[PDB]
């Protein structure tokens, strides 16, 4: 598939991304994430589940500096606390 969400465009064969149709590159680790966030969708993921289903918080960090508009104040990768990390699509 290719789950689209926002400016965003993420191609889930090819494991690449698009933001507006201009090819940002993944790491096999931010993918890996990314891709566990966006499958579950309104499901937080606790950082023990996350890491079975693919040094996270840098990977979840490093996303928000590219997903986000605000990554100060993330909306689709925010953290509940006490939960986990959740991706929240339009």
């Amino acid at each position: 598939a290719v789950i689209a969400f926002g400016k965003f465009k993420l191609n889930l064969g090819t494991r690449e991304m698009f933001r507006e149709d201009e090819p940002m590159p993944l790491t096999s680790g931010e993918f890996a994430v990314l891709k566990a966030l966006v499958s579950h969708p309104r499901e937080p993921l606790s950082r023990d589940k996350l890491m079975n289903l693919a040094s996270i918080d840098v990977q979840i960090s490093r996303l928000r500096r590219m997903v986000e508009e605000d990554p100060a104040h993330p909306r689709y990768i925010q953290t509940v606390w006490g939960l986990g990390y959740v991706f929240v699509p339009d």
